[PDB]
């Protein structure tokens, strides 16, 4: 089997990207935010607290007649940007693009954080990390595309997310039409439950590529771009006027400017971000400080290859045995 879905940025930063989600029997069709650093498949619904909804689509597991309570286990989940979630959990039939799983766990959102509820376009998330970091107790549960690998085509998934514009997530296939050159595949560490890897360095607009080890994870559910301070430090210092906020809690740039791209290896290959990629539009309303689209990392504790890179290319998530990570240009 194989399933293809079009993924659309929810504003015009490309904050995040909702893909649309077939769950239960009639169909509730809900727009989720596929996370490829998270492995919780979490819905807005019936049981969310009436204060913590506000204009989402709910799921409502009584109008399925495929959907069972899965008794006694709950969930919790924590985000890197401090948003959080919490329920009850049921199975039913989900569908993505065609491609469907009997028996997926929903876990259903009694209690969302306010950056969810402030987020009217996102009806919940469909986590694609290892189903290790799944937060379902006390019977853990397994990720949408762990459940479909064994029927698919191929032990695959890809994202091919737009700037300014939809993309595509497929699952069980390659489309060989969607980018350019060949693939360059890099190995994946497992032992965090993200699909982690090791870039190979990076340049600065037209400046000499540095090779340096970079250990960092491939998250679509991040908007931005995380590296180390050094190397962020060496991107912004080649922009007129950027610095630092604490205030507004990154690196900020004058609106005037014109960005220059920024690189990343991938093993010889090479994934060009280009500058206006990394502009992410006035701090407020109004305002000439524009944010920036590549920070540091410091105080995560691991590199964020986020939407910001993402987008730059067509990612393989390769879950084969060995799984491993894939890039090309587009
Ligand atoms: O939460 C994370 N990714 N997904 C999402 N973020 C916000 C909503 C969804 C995330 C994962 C790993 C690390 Br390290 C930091 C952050």
């Amino acid at each position: 089997s194989t399933g293809s879905a079009t993924t659309t940025p929810i504003d015009s930063l490309d904050d995040a990207y909702i893909t649309p989600v077939q769950i239960g029997t009639p169909a509730q069709t809900l727009n989720l935010d596929f996370d490829t650093g998270s492995s919780d498949l979490w819905v807005f619904s019936s049981e969310t607290t009436a204060s913590e909804v506000d204009g989402q689509t709910i799921y409502t597991p009584s109008k399925s007649t495929t959907a069972k309570l899965l008794s006694g286990a709950t969930w919790s989940i924590s985000y890197g940007d401090g948003s959080s979630s919490s329920g009850d959990v049921y199975t039913d039939t989900v569908s993505v693009g065609g491609l469907t799983v009997t028996g997926q766990a929903v876990e259903s959102a009694k209690k969302v954080s306010s950056s969810f509820t402030e987020d009217s376009t996102i009806d919940g998330l469909l986590g694609l990390a290892f189903s290790t970091l799944n937060t379902v107790s006390p019977t853990q549960q397994k990720t949408f595309f762990d459940n479909a690998k064994a029927s698919l085509d191929s032990p695959v998934f890809t994202a091919d997310l737009g700037y300014h514009a939809p993309g595509t997530y497929n699952f069980g296939f390659i489309d060989t039409t969607a980018y350019t050159g060949s693939i360059t595949y890099t190995a994946v560490s497992t032992k965090q439950g993200f699909w982690e890897w090791t870039s190979t360095g990076y340049a600065v607009g037209s400046g000499t590529f540095k090779s340096t080890s970079i250990d960092g994870i491939a998250d679509t559910g991040t908007t931005l771009l995380y590296l180390p301070a050094t190397v962020v430090s060496a991107y912004w210092a080649q922009v007129s006027g950027a610095k630092s906020s604490s205030s507004v809690g990154g690196y900020v740039f004058p609106c005037s400017a014109t960005l220059p791209s920024f690189t990343f290896g991938v093993g010889s290959a090479r994934i060009v971000i280009p500058g206006d990629y990394i502009d992410f539009g006035p701090i407020s309303t109004g305002s000439s400080s524009c944010f920036g689209g590549i920070q540091s990392s410091a105080g995560i504790g691991i590199n964020i290859f986020g939407d910001v890179a993402l987008k730059a290319a067509f990612v393989v998530f390769n879950g084969a045995t060995t799984p491993t990570l894939g890039f090309a240009s587009k």
